[PDB]
């Protein structure tokens, strides 16, 4: 499925925010994804986080 | 991971809303999850959607 892996990454960011008791909003999702992107060395996993970040950025902007 | 499968379901609901051009908010996520729950006959998959719905409900209620 187009966007399947991205979905899972996005869903994890949302649950992670809820677990830390933070607000689920665009800013915090972005910061969480950027944090994930910066802490992954696996370029294949990095690709998935980057696409997820892009989709959130475009949804946020639009 | 505890909450791993729930994460993926929640992430899918969020992407599905963005694809249909709808607002990403609590109401619409809940409605999307209820729709998924009502259209799944696989009781193992249903269990995951039900847990995801519960988590969103409890986060929403605060
Ligand atoms: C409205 C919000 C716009 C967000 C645009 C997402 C960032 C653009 O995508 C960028 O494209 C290039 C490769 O093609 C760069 O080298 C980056 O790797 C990539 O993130
Ligand atoms: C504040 C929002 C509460 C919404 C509760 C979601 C559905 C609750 O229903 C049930 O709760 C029980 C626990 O009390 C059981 O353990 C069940 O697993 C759960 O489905």
């Amino acid at each position: 499925n187009l966007l399947e892996e991205e979905s899972a990454v996005l869903g994890q960011a949302v649950t992670n925010l809820m677990l830390s008791g933070d607000n689920v909003n665009n800013k915090n999702i972005i910061l969480s994804l950027i944090h994930s992107l910066e802490t992954t060395s696996d370029i294949l996993k990095a690709d998935v986080i980057r696409k997820t970040l892009e989709i959130v950025l475009r949804y946020t902007a639009d």
